[PDB]
Formats: structure tokens, C-alpha cells, sequence
């Protein structure tokens, strides 16, 4: 088609415009039209001291694109009535039981993990010596002697913000969620991953470390004028509106002892993430539901919340858009959508048929910068 090469020609602008401007100095993006790769492409470096270009199989540290990952394997879980939206959390973790400021400990549902109203926080959320940073909590992109179990012990008895339900607040609750699955499946997070996720989507390269270092592409992070690799235990000041300071360890995604982080801690490449997306979109034959997809992208929480600007809800594992025109996106109304710190946006518009995956090795641009707005209008023309 002359149309598909149409969006070839503006996709591939944007990139190219992004590296040369010293924006970006890798990504991998995939676009599909109802299930076809339409578009598929890598651009720049994996790593630009070492000149190794980037391909459409380097691996990413996926920061938050780990939740829609961790939500599926809840949300199939739930179809087998495994697990239920209205089980308290306690159900599962009996010693996750934190209180209100006042001393009341309201019960937590699942369903109030998957859209991040269970009243936890991130401690990138808070200031400096904030009530997370005294307990020593983890957000699960940094280097500590932790397991999961030990780093939830450590946020229960941390205060919850709110009452279970009653607002949305970007949280740790998809690493709560992880622990509650290892309880219903009685094994370990990453195998969970792998029986419920991996082998029935047929994921090629995602889990929650990689011992193929060459492959995994390098951080980068934005500075006076062009990008510095991330050096391990890094404090970088998140946009404003995103939170304070996020405590970021590269090595964190080679080292196979680091506790698996539901909310953060993954690694994977572009096409498995296109696998996930476009099983949200859908269903698949014995693996989501149609029904299950279309609860997914329900606004959970209303677009009040503006999760990703006015016009934003969220559902369970995303941001849904409920007035496109609020938010001037050319993206239309269902449309669910997510991100990563490590520099990552992901949606499928369910009106359209289209999925896209913007991986890139730049934080923030890839994630916050112009960079995912600019392929976003590239798709959309």
C-alpha cells in the first residue's frame, strides 16, 4: 500500500528528527492495523559509546510496561476464578493489613490494585525523607538485599493515603498484585509470569532478568544538551507532575537474585510487548476473553482522575481515554495507554484496530518527552 509507506515516511521522520536532535539515541517501534505489522522499525544505538546500532530484537528495561504485563496474568486468573476483583488482599497476604493515618485498616480488593486506588504510593512520589524513604520501601528499579515478600512487609507498615477506592494514586500495587498471584499459583512471581503469560502468548524474550548483556540495550538519560548513560544508584529529578526523585540501577536486570517487581522490574523486547497490547485489544482463542479486554479498558476510574492529562481514566492496566477531544489526541474514545520511566508509551485504539509500541533507551523523552506524541500523530497522519 502507498498508505503504509505514507506512515513509514512520517514515523521514520520522527525518529530520525529525534536522533539527530539528540533526543533520543535509540528506539524500536512496532505498529499493527487489525493483528499486521504494518510498520516495524529500529533506529539509532543500543549503545553510542560502543556504536552498536540498535535492532528490532535489542532487549528494554521496561520499568512500568512490566504492570499491563502482571495485570494480564491477574485478569486470566480471574477468568479461571483463581482470584476475584472483590478478594480483599489480606485474602492472600495475611500480614498486608496497613491503616489509614487515624489507625483504621480498610480492606484492599484486587480490583483496587489494578487501577491504583488501593490507597499505596511510590516512594519516587515523595519528598526526600518522606514516610517511604524512612522505611527503606523499594519502588523495584534500584539495588537493594531484598526479597518481595521483605519489601511488602516494609509497606505495610507504611500508611495508606486513602480509603481503598476512593481516588487513584500511581502506586506499588501491580508488586502487591505480583505476591498475591505467587499465593494463588503456589510458585514464585517470574515462573507465574511464564506459565500464565509467556508460553500462552509465545513470548520469545521477556522475564524479569537477562543473562545476554550484549543485547540489552544501554540507558540513557536526558542532560544539558545530549543524553549520559545511567550509572547504577542514580537520583534523577522526575518531570513535574510525575513525582521527585527516582532511584534508577541498570545492572539491577542482569543480576537473577534482584526481587521480582511486578510494577517495574521486567526486561523484554518490542514484539513481545505487541503480542501483549494486541491481546488487550481483542482477546485471544483460550488465552483473554473479548469480554475480559473490554472490562480492561472500562474507565475503573473516571477521566476526574486525568491519568495522562484531562480526558484520562484508567482501567486495569492502563490509562483510558474517555474524551479524546479534552486530551487533543487524534486517539479515539476506549483507547487504552501506558508508559515507562526507562523511556517507553504503548496504546491500542480499539475504534481504529491499531496497536503501537514506542521502545526507547532515553529517559524521560521516551516516556513524557515529544517524542511518543510525535509517532502518535505519525500513525494517526
Amino acid at each position: 500500500s502507498i498508505a503504509d509507506q505514507s506512515l513509514a515516511k512520517r514515523v521514520q521522520g520522527v525518529s530520525q528528527q529525534a536522533i539527530d536532535e539528540g533526543r533520543i539515541v535509540g528506539s524500536v517501534v512496532l505498529i499493527a492495523r487489525h493483528g499486521r505489522v504494518i510498520y516495524a522499525n529500529a533506529s539509532g544505538y543500543a549503545d553510542r559509546e560502543q556504536k552498536k546500532p540498535m535492532v528490532r530484537e535489542t532487549q528494554f528495561r521496561l520499568s512500568s510496561v512490566s504492570k499491563p504485563y502482571i495485570t494480564l496474568a491477574a485478569m486470566r486468573m480471574i477468568e479461571q476464578q483463581k482470584l476475584g476483583l472483590d478478594d480483599t488482599v489480606s485474602r492472600w497476604l495475611p500480614w498486608f493489613t496497613p491503616a489509614l493515618a487515624d489507625g483504621v485498616r480498610p480492606p484492599i480488593k484486587i480490583r483496587h490494585l489494578l487501577s491504583h486506588t488501593a490507597g499505596l504510593d511510590y516512594r519516587l512520589s515523595q519528598p526526600a525523607e518522606g514516610p517511604y524513604h524512612r522505611l527503606g520501601i523499594k519502588d523495584g528499579m534500584e539495588l537493594s538485599s531484598l526479597t518481595l515478600e521483605q519489601n511488602l512487609r516494609l509497606l505495610a507498615q507504611a500508611d495508606l493515603l486513602a480509603e481503598p477506592g476512593s481516588e487513584f494514586r500511581y502506586s506499588l500495587a501491580i508488586d502487591v498484585l505480583g505476591a498475591v498471584l505467587e499465593q494463588v499459583a503456589g510458585e514464585p512471581l517470574p515462573q507465574v509470569f511464564n506459565h500464565w503469560v509467556a508460553q500462552p502468548l509465545g513470548l520469545r524474550n521477556t522475564g524479569f532478568y537477562t543473562t545476554d548483556v550484549d543485547n540489552l540495550a544501554t540507558a540513557y538519560h536526558d542532560t544539558a544538551a545530549e543524553p549520559e548513560p545511567i550509572r547504577d544508584g542514580m537520583l534523577l529529578t522526575l518531570p513535574e507532575g510525575f513525582g521527585f526523585e527516582i532511584e534508577l540501577a541498570p545492572s539491577r536486570a542482569l543480576d537473577a537474585q534482584a526481587y521480582p517487581s511486578g510494577g517495574a522490574g521486567m526486561v523484554g523486547d518490542a514484539d513481545d510487548v505487541l503480542q501483549l497490547v494486541e491481546t488487550l485489544r481483542t482477546g485471544k482463542e483460550g488465552i483473554l476473553q473479548p469480554a475480559t479486554a473490554a472490562l480492561m479498558r472500562q474507565a475503573h476510574v473516571g477521566s476526574h482522575a486525568e491519568t495522562q492529562g484531562p480526558g484520562w481514566g484508567f482501567g486495569f492496566g492502563g490509562a483510558v481515554l474517555e474524551d479524546a477531544q479534552l486530551a487533543a489526541t487524534p486517539q479515539h474514545n476506549g483507547t487504552l495507554q501506558w508508559g515507562g520511566v526507562y523511556g517507553h508509551s504503548w496504546f491500542y485504539d480499539p475504534q481504529a484496530a491499531i496497536s503501537v509500541v514506542a521502545l526507547t533507551n532515553t529517559a524521560f523523552e521516551g516516556m513524557s518527552g515529544r517524542y511518543p506524541l510525535q509517532i502518535r500523530d505519525a500513525v494517526y497522519g
